[PDB]
C-alpha cells in the first residue's frame, strides 16, 4: 500500500463524523505515475465497522475508475488504522463555487470556456459508460476545478452541509437530487446511463445560468414530483428549466434532447461530447 511517511500536512480540508480530510505534500513521486500536492480522507480510529466497511466499498469503486476528466485514486492506507484514501488535490475547489465566484465575458468567463468546461464532462461520462457504470448523483457540485480550466468528475455522497438543499428525503427511504433526476428515476428508481444524459443536460444549464440559481428555484420539491408524474401522463402539462441568458437556442434544443420522455431519445455522450466540441 502507500506509505504514511510520505504524507506532508499542509492544511486540514474539512471533517465529518467517522473522518476528516487534509491536503499534503509528496517528495519525488515514485509510487504513483517540485511536491506534488494529494488529498487525503483518513477515517477516525473512533469509526465504526458500518464505517469501516462503507470506506472499504467506496475505495474497491475507485480503484477501477482511470480517465483524464475522472478523480483518480493514487492508492490508500489499508494495511494498518487509521485507514486513508489518497486521491488528486484540485486547487480550484468544485464547479458550482468555482462558476458562482466568475462573470461572463470577481474575474471573466468566454462562452467557449463554458462549453469547454461542459465538453470535458461529456467525455468523463462517456468513459463510465463504456464501465457499464451509472454515476447516480452527477451536477456542478460533485465536479472538481484544476489547472487551466480542467474538469475531473467526483462524487462526495451527501457529505456537505452547503447542499444540504439539492436533496430531497423522503425520509429513511433515500435522499435524493430530485432536481437533477430524470421522470423514470423519481416514479419508479429506473437510474440507468439514459438517466445520467437528463442529470447532464441539467449540469449543462448550471454552467450556463454560471452557477447562480438552482434547477427550478421557484418550485417546492413536492411540485417538481409533481412534474415527473407530468412527463409519465404526457398530456402537455410537463414543464422544463428555461433558456439561460446567455444560452443560444442551439445548444438550448441540446438540453431539451437530454429531457426527452423516452431514454432512447436522448442522446449518448460520445454524440453529447461532438456537438459541444463541434458547435457554438
Ligand atoms: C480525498 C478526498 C477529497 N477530495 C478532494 C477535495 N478537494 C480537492 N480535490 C479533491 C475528493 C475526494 C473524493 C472521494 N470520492 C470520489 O471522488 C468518488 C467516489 C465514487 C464512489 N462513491 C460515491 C459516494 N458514495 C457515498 C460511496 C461510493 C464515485 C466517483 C465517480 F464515479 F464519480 F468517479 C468518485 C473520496 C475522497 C476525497
Amino acid at each position: 500500500d502507500f506509505p504514511r511517511s510520505r504524507l506532508r500536512f499542509k492544511e486540514k480540508l474539512g471533517e465529518g463524523q467517522f473522518g476528516e480530510v487534509h491536503l499534503c505534500e509528496v517528495d519525488s513521486p515514485q509510487d504513483l505515475v517540485h511536491p506534488l500536492l494529494v488529498a487525503v480522507k483518513i477515517l477516525r480510529p473512533d469509526a465504526t465497522k458500518n464505517a469501516r466497511n462503507d470506506f472499504l466499498k467506496e475505495v474497491k469503486i475507485m480503484s477501477r475508475l482511470k480517465d483524464p476528466n475522472i478523480i483518480r485514486l493514487l492508492g490508500v492506507c489499508v494495511q494498518d488504522d487509521p485507514l486513508c484514501m489518497i486521491t488528486d488535490y484540485m486547487e480550484n475547489g468544485d464547479l458550482n463555487q468555482f462558476l458562482s465566484a466568475h462573470q461572463l465575458e470577481g474575474p471573466t468567463i468566454s462562452y467557449p470556456m463554458l462549453l469547454h468546461v461542459a465538453a470535458q464532462i461529456a467525455s468523463g461520462m462517456r468513459y463510465l459508460a463504456t464501465l457499464n457504470f451509472v454515476h447516480r448523483d452527477l451536477a456542478t457540485r460533485n465536479c472538481l476545478v484544476g489547472e487551466n480550466f480542467t474538469i475531473k468528475i467526483a462524487d462526495f455522497g451527501m457529505s456537505r452541509n452547503l447542499y444540504a438543499g439539492d436533496y430531497y428525503r423522503v425520509q429513511g427511504r433515500a435522499v435524493l437530487p430530485i432536481r437533477w433526476m430524470a421522470w423514470e428515476c423519481i416514479l419508479m428508481g429506473k437510474f440507468t446511463t439514459a438517466s445520467d444524459v437528463w442529470a447532464f443536460g441539467v449540469t449543462l444549464w448550471e454552467v450556463l445560468m454560471l452557477c447562480r440559481a438552482q434547477p427550478f428555484g421557484q418550485l417546492t420539491d413536492e411540485q417538481v414530483i409533481e412534474n415527473a408524474g407530468e412527463f409519465f401522463r404526457d398530456q402537455g402539462r410537463q414543464v422544463y428549466l428555461s433558456r439561460p441568458p446567455a444560452c443560444p437556442q442551439g445548444l438550448y434544443e441540446l438540453m431539451l434532447r437530454c429531457w426527452s420522455r423516452e431514454s432512447e431519445q436522448r442522446p449518448p455522450f460520445s454524440q453529447l461530447h461532438r456537438f459541444l466540441a463541434e458547435d457554438a
